């Protein structure tokens, strides 16, 4: 179908020449902007985000590519608007399509989000849910990309370990898919995510030349692994009980300088979407850190965090690249 | 002129004919919009809001409104600036002054509006306050006129249905006094505005060929009528504790199929500003309706409420085209 | 020397002759706003404006300073990101230094903000913080200098009376320390600044002519004076609790027509950074007034605070041109 106009709550909405498209799209804006050539495609455009859930890049990256684009935007946050609370979503919607050219929504049930795009007559953004985060993805594609230049994605082994049955992990299979990547979902069986997405994404994976592996074996699991990709155990919204609960089970899968090396590859590179829980200096994070014995980092060390290994900055980076390519490829020919 | 740097903090600050040249200028800019030959007049002004209340229309119009026009604008909401609790409005007024174009006001007491305008030195509108909710009555008017093209507002009868004590009971009574509407207030006697205004806003209505009826009888309040308008029966900023005493002296007031039919005329259009609690699909009109027994809407039925008859959605986009005549009419020029 | 590219976490940073040419910058901004010839510097800059307290003065300098110069700005407010409690300082530092030209910081610790700017690779600015608030004081001495045209700063007597440990009080050591001003802290003991700051910042202020005295008696203090400052006797961050026994402390340093008198100069003028507590219309304000029998204002009595003599809104509307002159120093040649 294409881009212009279109929704964007789900990668599985896209074909792989689609989402590569996307990404194509993505590099260009990235250059222009950095070689003083970005060429604004928005101008004039006002741009509703919602936000149900905090948020620092997606809020940011959203931000500053309507920015840069030269469109305008509102954010509409946790608290301070009727959204939810008193009015309903698709009551919300229809009163936004009215006014604005575009909306991004960040929140619990992918049902909230499919219901706004249903009723807002301007495409809608899925900037995340519970089910899934595709801007996410796109960014951490085009960042596996520049990192492995010349190397195409059916070529690459992407290890996630933690919670598999979060957001990230049903995008991960999602971008497994599309992209033929070698992915491997390495974590206890009580967070896996769900069979018959594992099984409809690994035939679309492998007919893309890869596959999806989901494994309790760390060793076995990211054995060649060129990304080791990870996130924290319990996601925003989840019960504050989830901690303990998942803790015991992940604790296990946390991504340090041993499971680094069960790799066997020196130049695997560290990918974490973030915020990202690596030592003591965030109120939770410490709090945590007391209340299970995690010293040093939970989801992940700070060593590995900090290591040369690390590329998680210039993933988020990415995450106003790609969040620009949505828009400029949503909204204007 | 006339408009030049006037507040607009409730209707019977204007005479007829100023309203009228504002619904035109809101229909100009209107068009001018969606044909896209809008020519901003607000370059470079910066604009204060502050909301010390909840808002996706109001807080949406003036931010789209603003944008179009090219001015800028800085949200202050409930949470993160000095207002209120740290700092009076005096001086919050003579700060704000001294560094933006314009003041949108949100929040509690006339007298707090009053007092920002009184010592903002640069115009001030009121986006809502507990006694009245004047840009809402330019939406509902320009609506009105849009749906009933080439008939005269005394040529209307506007019929608002439930709590006619609140901010939107006190505009409809100023908007009747100003355009001579055959305006219908059908509430029980508990929920009658004060007698003074009801007075002078019915002397008003009546020299502009109109008047205002007052009436607990539901059958004979809506007859004739060519729009239903309702609103919550608990206001925001109202003590919870009197949903109880609302609910059983309001139900009877509910704008549901039976008092469409009740007006006798096929054409009957329902308008209510938004939000309206119409079904299970938002937090506290879930509770409302299970603690109450109202399923199905409060106070308006979903079934109405999707009803063809229903134009809230054209309504509520009216809210921005209006806001915008008001921010241009009183800053340009 | 200068401030291109530089941070701006606190006066000490720079020299006299820098200090000087900000003031003169926001000068010169202020009289082309004025006259209609503004030439916008900032046109296309993003700057990321994170507050962990509330604020209306420096919030909204900074954004009016930044839309007036072609800029935007996204403010991340007390909630809705993942600062602080879900992410590191450092981790923020780095995401948001991929996305914007320059960050504004008002929060807690100074060290904070030294780590922000640490870890941002682009200039951050403290809007405020425990210690130190640099912008403000470039505002006070800008408003200073246009109310004692042609007389140098070290010709000038500058009271600060109250406490003098907070974050005003300090900066206070550092103006003087920058200028030459006859500084005079007038104080109790138990609220006098950490001695080292200001053995350092006297030896420099004599080295530029002035001095800085403490002193616990207000007719010594105060004799002479060309301008009485003061500030609310309990931060924000501070415990509620600090009240009861701050009031006890400090009643006794109220700036009260009195204590005008107590300078014996006619041509005394008041200054007050403000929010101020000097009446009832204030939520906080009106109860402390009852509760612990201050009447007529806390730090400053209303009279005082009305009278001729105050120059409290000169101050507030010289925060946003002196807050241009910041950014514009720093991000532009
Ligand atoms: N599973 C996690 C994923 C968080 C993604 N957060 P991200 N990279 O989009 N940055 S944020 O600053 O915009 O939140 C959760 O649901 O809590
Ligand atoms: N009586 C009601 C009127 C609400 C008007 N709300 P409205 N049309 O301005 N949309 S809002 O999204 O900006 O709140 C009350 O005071 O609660
Ligand atoms: N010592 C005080 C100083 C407050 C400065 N506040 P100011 N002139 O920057 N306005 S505000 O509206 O932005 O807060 C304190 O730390 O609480």
């Amino acid at each position: 179908s294409g881009f212009y106009h279109k929704h964007f709550l789900k990668l599985l909405d896209f074909t792989p020449a689609e989402l590569n498209s996307l990404l194509q799209l993505a590099a260009k804006l990235k250059a222009d902007k950095k070689s003083g050539k970005e060429e604004a495609k928005l101008t004039g455009k006002n741009i509703a985000l919602i936000f149900e859930k905090d948020s620092t890049r997606t809020r940011c990256s959203f931000e500053v590519a309507a920015y840069d684009q030269g469109a305008r935007v509102t954010y509409l946050g946790p608290s301070g608007s009727q959204i939810g609370h008193k009015e309903s979503i698709k009551d919300t919607a229809r009163v936004l399509g009215r006014m604005y050219d575009g909306i991004q929504y960040r929140g619990y049930g992918q049902e909230i989000v499919e219901t706004l795009a249903e009723y807002a007559s301007v495409p809608v953004w899925n900037g995340l849910t519970n089910e899934f985060h595709p801007t996410q993805l796109l960014a951490d594609l085009l960042t596996m990309q520049e990192h492995l230049p010349g190397k195409a994605f059916n070529e690459m082994t992407l290890v996630y370990a933690g919670d598999a049955r979060n957001n990230m992990g049903n995008s991960m299979l999602e971008a497994a898919a599309l992209t033929g990547l070698d992915l491997r979902l390495v974590a206890p069986q009580a967070c896996w995510p769900e069979a018959a997405l594992v099984t409809e994404c690994r035939a679309l994976a492998q007919q893309n030349g890869g596959n999806i592996t989901l494994t309790e074996d760390v060793a076995k699991g990211v054995e060649g692994a060129d990304f080791i990709y990870t996130d924290v155990w319990v996601s925003m919204g989840e019960a504050k009980e989830k901690w303990a609960e998942r803790i015991a089970l992940l604790r296990e899968y946390q991504v340090n300088s041993k499971m680094m090396q069960l790799t066997g590859n020196p130049e695997v590179k560290f990918l974490h979407c973030l915020p990202a829980f690596h030592d003591d200096q965030t109120t939770l994070g410490k709090k945590m850190a007391e209340e299970f014995g995690l010293h040093g980092g939970m989801e992940v060390t700070d060593e590995v965090f900090e290591s040369a290994a690390s590329i998680v900055f210039d993933q988020a980076e990415n995450r106003m690249h790609t969040i620009k390519a949505v828009m400029v490829a949503t909204l204007s020919k």
